[PDB]
C-alpha cells in the first residue's frame, strides 16, 4: 500500500455496503466499455445461453455464462474495472469470478422480479459474495430500477422468489433504498441483501449485465435448485469438468468459477 493509492469505492462507500448490504457506484466503467457491452447484449439477447438447449417469457429477458461463448463479455469479467470493484467492497485477497448475466426489461413484455436475495440461488456458502449489476441505460423509477431491503443482509436469512416464509414482513418505504443511474454505472449488492425490481413501464429497454464474486471465506455448497439449475451431467461444456469432481466444503476455485487477479 503506498501513500498515493487512492480507490474507486471510498472507504466511507465500503462501510456503506457492509451496513446497508448495496451501493451505488457512478461511472463504474466509462463510455468505450458501456457501448461494448450494449453491442454484446443485443447480440446475444437473441439466443439461448450457453448452458440452454437452443425460452418461455420471463419478467425480464436473462441468460447466464456469456463469457464462455461471448470475448467481450470475457473481456468485462477480467479486464474491465469490475473485478476491482468486486475486491475492494469484499475485502478479500482473493477473487473468484462466479457467473455472468445480463437482465433486460423489454417495455413491450417485463414485470416486477420480487422480493428475494442472490444467496439461495448460487452453490456457495460464505459471507464474502456480491453482484455487480451494471446498467447500460438509464434507469429511474420507470425504467424497472431495482430496490433493496437497506441491512437485509445482516439478517442471516435465504429468501427465494415467491417463497412466503412467515419470518418475512413487506418493508415499510421509508426502508427502502434505491438510486438514479445512468449507463456505466452500478450497482453492489450482497449475496443476502434482498431486492426487487419494478416494472419498466418506459419507451426504451432497460439493460444491465451482472457479474457475481466471491472472497476469501467462500467454499462450494451443492444447494438444492441452485446455478446452474439443471444436473452438471446434462453440460458438455469444458470449463465445468473441474466442477465435477468437486466437494463441498472446498475452495470455489476452479474453471468455470476461476480466480481473478486483485
Ligand atoms: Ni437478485
Amino acid at each position: 500500500m503506498l501513500k498515493v493509492d487512492t480507490q474507486k469505492i471510498s472507504p466511507q462507500q465500503v462501510e456503506a455496503f457492509e451496513r446497508d448490504g448495496v451501493i451505488c457506484v457512478k461511472n463504474a466503467v466509462d463510455d468505450i466499455w458501456v457501448e461494448r457491452m450494449r453491442t454484446a447484449v443485443d447480440k446475444n439477447i437473441s439466443i439461448p445461453g450457453p448452458l440452454e438447449d437452443k425460452k418461455p417469457q420471463g419478467s425480464a429477458e436473462h441468460a447466464s455464462s456469456i463469457w464462455l461463448i461471448d470475448a467481450d463479455f470475457r473481456a468485462l469479467a477480467f479486464e474491465s474495472p469490475l473485478p476491482t470493484l468486486a475486491a475492494q467492497v469484499l475485502k478479500s485477497k482473493k477473487l473468484n469470478f462466479l457467473a455472468d448475466g445480463f437482465f433486460v426489461k423489454k417495455p413491450e413484455s417485463n414485470g416486477r422480479i420480487g422480493w428475494h436475495n442472490d444467496l439461495p440461488y448460487w452453490p456457495v456458502q460464505g459471507w464474502q459474495c456480491c453482484k455487480i449489476w451494471l446498467a447500460l441505460d438509464t434507469v429511474k423509477q420507470e425504467n424497472g430500477r431495482l430496490e433493496y431491503i437497506k441491512g437485509s443482509h445482516q439478517w442471516g436469512k435465504e429468501l427465494r422468489e415467491r417463497s412466503n416464509p412467515s419470518w418475512f414482513i413487506e418493508p415499510e418505504p421509508h426502508e427502502i433504498l434505491s438510486w438514479d443511474m445512468e449507463a456505466g454505472d452500478c450497482l453492489i449488492h450482497h449475496f443476502l441483501t434482498i431486492h426487487h425490481s419494478v416494472t419498466n413501464i418506459s419507451s426504451t429497454q432497460r439493460r444491465a449485465i451482472v457479474t457475481n464474486w466471491t472472497g476469501d471465506d467462500v467454499t462450494y455448497y451443492q444447494r438444492p435448485k441452485a446455478w446452474p439449475f439443471k444436473p452438471l451431467e446434462e453440460i458438455d461444456l469444458p470449463e465445468f469438468n473441474s466442477l465435477k469432481t468437486k466437494k463441498s466444503g472446498e475452495p470455489i476455485d476452479c474453471d468455470i468459477f476461476p480466480r481473478v487477479q486483485v
